[PDB]
């Protein structure tokens, strides 16, 4: 197994990409803590056995859950910070303080708090480099409409990732971001089925479809394995060509 | 004058780039509110006359100052959001919750609150497009060492800028970021004079020196004037070639 | 006084939309301007502003001759705008011929290289460094690909990186180098660019401002990058695309869906 | 094996990264054609057995070699376009037509001719998606001094890659670039040993060293395997943090 004997924590582990990451990590031989909200963990089944469920809430709760997790693993080699709120609010003109605060607090500050706690535990455990992997978005670089808080926080996560890579290189830790495009988490191909939205996926994604969580999780394996030892401060974009293309609606097969 | 008769608010107006922006705006014919901390405004002189000083503190204070400012101008055509904390903390491993919160609250949330208030006033005043200009940094794209909170917040400002451009285009407002590199604000050539730091500026900046605030303010004029009517969601980088170059220390004249 | 008062400028592709608008803006801001393009195209252009010095050229011996000719007539060289460019699509990459590849790479990339090297050499001979200024015209296609135009797209990437490389090497010689990256620009003069129905719909979806730009909206950046106040700007790109490169899923936005 | 039963062509296969790619591909179960100059192939030994040597010269020679290669494999699933001239010339002012032409012809046009031939053979063979992997550089995005031709051609390769991704998505082919930073190909740690250069590697690369060819080859495996099915038009950067960091010489441990 490519991750044989490594200790990993995956946050947002009841969500689409987080769940798929837990499963891929278990198949590749890692010992894995799956962290998410207690009720969400309660309602998840993993396709692979061995996951250690640990409830958490994206500051005291994060430190508690992380200490708990590291205690149970006896170390920490890989952290995947996948806890995240994804959603739009409306136009910027009408964006409330409460929606701004929730996205910034949960996506940005939550990622900061998890990663600091994890980096500290990796150094305490003797960090072969340890690995921190952040889940950003194509929205870390280009903005969707009517989601300014989510978008801003994703830019914050992208730069937080680069800053961490710079500061933790001396401590034996590599840090990188995965930037997914549209991903269908429903499990029954009903994500992106609204007609206007489906048309726009066909126009804007060169592969003409949303991704599956498993197509994202594979990058999480790649960035955690021993062979990725010169990769840090970088982004792996997994978006079917979305960020590579302009005027995709004009292409042969679409127009 | 290129800005003749336009109403402008400049935040961070007692700081280097903000002060230089107030002056350039006044010379190009604008009516200008200069906003900053009361004690800092108290201790500033502008080289050009006509600035309307309005004290503020980077939420209730921002809304009060902005209403006050728009009342005094009788409209709002241009906002420059330059209020910002610039500084490093230490290594990411040791970054406290308090330093994280201060940079994120002041640089990111402060910019959000100022821009929402300003966009709302521009629409109420009948937004030729109105203009919002944000002051980010090269640190919005690449990380300096030991400044993870500042760096993260600058990434958040960059993406906030793009999200605003997308959402406010329908409301007649263009939104862009200025990304300065090293800028000497001291006024007496003593910024970047520490020997190791001076050597690194020579290596990393193709022009081999820090910029002056006035070399940044000129972009703020350009992005506010009528001719810039197709420019939105973009960044103007003003860094002497810093972000364009790698292994600059190996170039002819340096090695 | 005029923001460019008393500066000598060469504008290539000067009979084309953006080049023509650049000549005009430069003349209005007080520059002495050589307009370079193909002889027959210069023959068929009128400038809205007087004072342009026409010099025929063909985007290697032709370029060196025209550039020496141009510098001779201006008595110096302070600003070069390299706007000569072929813009067009070919078809799918699978079917792209050697001849179309060679034409776009030779004209857009090698032509820009040859013009800029000759210009930089003349700026140094004339005593650059106030810095001399080289401005290249790239495209949003320097960074993101349109369909069925792989040769044009590749060459635009080459121009973007040539620009950065020139900025690094010519900083010591007193020359600043930057790129302008336009999105869709209507050069027709009668609002018929981007009128094809499917294309019009896609401009509404992908450009936040919901329309193509005008050449004059690009030329303004050429003034900005050539003036004395832009003295710390080099190796950078000014993007002028109505929010095209900033936005994804623009067709879903309020007012469009 | 992650590439079990796939047919691959690797160009520049006697060079550092190309050699390491051939070896990784053979270990992961692929049938591999190694293409390079005849004399260079003559003087290479692969650490893994099974490589099919095919001499070529980076237009008629490329078409001949490619047809030859596809004939011997009985198909084509993966192309790695690694043939490339790497070198600096001097200052831009003094760059000759001959050096410009050589870098543009070999790096850019050579990559174009190889990839068109390969894409055509992949479609003829019934392209699970086929995979084209280009080897660019950090110089595809940021310029090193005194190498303008090399740099320009690397920017051309980057955009050629994105254009191919857009056009070939409908034909079942995913296209991505690997962007290495400094890589020691010498085999005896003498790459980057010149004192001034060694000091600049320490400053500019967060990991503080050059990479090894094997640290690049691992990305070529990742981008060729079935699980990477939603990745196209993207770049994997493998540079020890070089492109992520500014003022790296000022970091703790360096200053
Ligand atoms: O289809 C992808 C494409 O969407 C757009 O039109 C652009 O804004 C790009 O940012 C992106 O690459
Ligand atoms: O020139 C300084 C240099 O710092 C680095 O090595 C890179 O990240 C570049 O972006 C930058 O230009």
């Amino acid at each position: 197994g490519r991750l044989a004997g490594k200790a990993a924590i995956v946050t947002g582990a009841a969500g689409g990409i987080g769940r798929a990451t837990v499963e891929a990590y278990l198949r590749e031989g890692a010992s894995v803590v799956a962290m998410d909200l207690a009720p969400r963990l309660a309602a998840t089944r993993y396709e692979e056995p061995g996951a250690i469920p640990i409830a958490c809430d994206l500051r005291a709760a994060i430190d508690a859950a992380m200490a708990d997790a590291v205690a149970r693993l006896g170390g920490l080699d890989i952290l995947v910070a996948g806890g995240a709120l994804k959603g739009g609010t409306g136009n910027f003109l009408d964006l409330s303080d409460a929606d701004w605060d929730r996205y910034v607090d949960v996506n940005m500050t939550g990622t900061f708090l998890t990663c600091r706690a994890g980096a500290r535990a990796m150094v305490a455990a003797g960090a072969r480099s340890a690995r921190i992997i952040t889940i950003g978005s194509v929205n870390s670089f280009m903005a969707e409409p009517e989601a300014a808080a989510y978008v801003a926080a994703k830019g914050g996560v992208a730069m937080l990732t680069r800053a961490m890579a710079v500061d933790l290189a001396r401590h034996g830790i590599l840090v990188n971001m995965i930037a997914p495009g549209p991903v269908d988490v429903t499990g029954n191909n009903t994500g992106y089925s609204e007609p206007r939205l489906a048309e726009q996926v066909l126009d804007e994604v060169a592969l003409g479809r949303p991704g599956l969580p498993e197509e994202v999780a594979t990058a999480a394996v790649f960035l955690a394995e021993d062979g990725s030892s010169f990769i840090t401060g970088s982004t792996i974009t997994i978006d079917g060509g979305l960020s590579a293309m302009i005027f995709g609606g004009m292409r042969e097969g679409r127009r």
